[PDB]
């Protein structure tokens, strides 16, 4: 599965 | 809100 | 074109 | 994470 | 199929 | 534009 | 509701 | 960024 | 396949 | 139009 | 909730 | 990369 980045603060990840 | 980032060059945010 | 960037490991870039 | 709602019936979450 | 809202006004349903 | 909802805490809109 | 367009061929609607 | 097209009537740019 | 159009400038496709 | 599939229980198409 | 399905190999699924 | 797949006829691979 692929995670994206978002920033949420702290980056967090996002998993597909 | 959420802070994507993508290259457009520079990385710019994307707020959702 | 947008290039995203995804954990896949190593980072891969998604063009739009 | 942002939670979007939908009807299922029932409403449930969708975190983001 | 989940059932989504948006207002459009009225609040209407969106069917996936 | 469409709004959409989401828990973000409080609701906010996102438009499209 | 919002309409994008997209070739199919032919330039069909796309309804949300 | 992206700017893609919808008729919302009146044809309308949604910038990414 | 679908093929959308977005403004980047110029217009270009979108395949899907 | 594409039609994409999903577990929903039984299989359904999605068409875009 | 709807699952989606993707090659990653093996085929996985993907809830939403 | 993810594969998705969608009916387009036939069967064809959607790469992420």
């Amino acid at each position: 599965a692929l995670v994206f980045f978002a920033e949420d603060a702290a980056i967090i990840g996002l998993m597909v």
